[PDB]
RNA sequence: UACCUGGUUGAUCCUGCCAGUAGCAUAUGCUUGUCUCAAAGAUUAAGCCAUGCAUGUCUAAGUACGCACGGCCGGUACAGU
């Protein structure tokens, strides 16, 4: 399942500005950038053996 | 700049020390217009200390749900300060 969309949201209300909602940055999500760092980590091992 | 002078006797020649003469660095007295440098609670007590200051620190790159401030609307991890 997708871990996004199920994340809890916090509503903001005050007399001045419009309503808003907040949610946190997620800390173990395995995005494409995490996978890209894992690929270079093993490309450096191959280069040293050559 | 490798230098001496007064003082023992009625007078002389010596020994020998006292006093004078020049510099240096601590205190102290009288006196003082301009201008460039600049030592300064060591000496006695490593004695006793009111008050203030004398050591802090963030980048594109460890952790941002602070309505704290904010956008054109939306969290697509999640904007931005």
């Amino acid at each position: 399942d997708d871990v996004r969309q199920y994340v809890v949201r916090k509503p903001l209300n005050k007399e001045g500005k419009k309503p808003r909602t907040k949610a946190p940055k997620i800390q173990r999500l395995v995005t494409p950038r995490v996978l890209q760092h894992k690929r270079r980590r093993i490309a450096l091992k191959k280069q040293r053996t050559k």
